[PDB]
């Protein structure tokens, strides 16, 4: 018997956890005994097969306490992951403000950075780092929860050149990704800076990177939105300091948003910077 082999017949659909354009994740019960006592699992399916197969192979081989656990496959193929009942920071933060203070926020930040630095050391760029993809394991632990856009960087090359970019999360993206479709580890650092802004605003929809940028550049530009975004970033405009966020935290955030990738902070430097603020 293979414990990572999940039979489709026992995999009971409960609800949607999220989706992209081509894939979806659902909460399911794997219930082989049929009595509703089976384990809850997160199941990723296509709504492209080769891409999901690559994602499975990446995730199966990542081992870090801040990276969501692979459980198996169902075979067309589905990825089976651990289900985290507290959900993402998007669900958790708005419901738990009273519980979660700046110190815990900075601990989550460190954990995301550690997860990401592990990923980078395996020569991967993530390309989709955002609060909605950060899972809450407990009040004291988070995990990177999705790897749908994750790509290997070729050895002795510094970046991945993207071809499919229709559904890019532009408001989380560094200027080089917007302008040239080149994706660096430094590009993941930029995205982390935005993700940190979300964490500091408790994922409030009205303070979201999209809502805020569209206020800055104008919401009615259609196909010209990305050029206007790039232009606004060229001018040196950035997301503003979240309420109640100390300038020292905001400055670490700003080093994530240097225009040139070469001048950005790294995940190692962020971890040092946050750990210093904690003790
Ligand atoms: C990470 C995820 N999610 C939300 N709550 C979760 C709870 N447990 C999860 N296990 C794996 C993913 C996962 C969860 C939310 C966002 N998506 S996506 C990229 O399709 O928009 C996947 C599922």
């Amino acid at each position: 018997v293979d414990p990572t082999h999940f039979e489709k017949r026992f995999l009971k659909r409960i609800r949607d956890l999220g989706e992209g354009h081509f894939g979806k994740v659902e909460l399911c019960r794997y219930d082989p005994e049929g009595d509703n006592t089976g384990e809850q699992v997160a199941v990723k399916s296509l709504k492209h097969i080769a891409d999901l197969k690559k994602e499975i192979e990446i995730l199966r081989n990542l081992y870090h306490e801040n990276i969501v656990k692979y459980k198996g496959i169902c075979t067309g193929i589905k990825l089976i992951m651990e289900f985290l009942p507290s959900g993402s920071l998007k669900e958790y933060l708005p419901k738990n403000k009273n519980k979660i203070n700046l110190k815990q926020q900075l601990k989550y930040a460190v954990q995301i950075c550690k997860g990401m630095d592990y990923l980078g050391s395996r020569q991967y760029v993530h390309r989709d780092l955002a609060a909605r993809n950060v899972l809450v394991e407990s009040e004291h632990q988070v995990k990177i929860g999705d790897f749908g856009l994750t790509k290997a960087i070729e050895t002795d090359k510094e970046y991945y050149t993207v071809k499919d970019d229709r559904d890019s999360p532009v408001f989380w993206y560094a200027p080089e990704c917007l302008m040239q479709s080149k994706f660096y580890i430094a590009s993941d650092v930029w995205s982390f800076g935005v993700t940190l802004h979300e964490l500091l605003t408790y994922c409030d929809s009205d303070s979201s990177p999209m809502a805020l940028f569209l206020k800055m550049i104008g919401p009615t530009h259609g196909q010209m939105t990305v050029t206007r975004l790039v232009n606004t970033l060229k001018e040196g405009k950035r997301l503003p300091c979240p309420p109640n966020c100390p300038d020292e935290v905001y400055q670490l955030m700003r080093k994530c948003w240097e225009f040139q990738p070469s001048n950005r902070t790294s995940f190692q430097n962020l971890i040092e910077g946050f750990e210093a603020l904690l003790k």
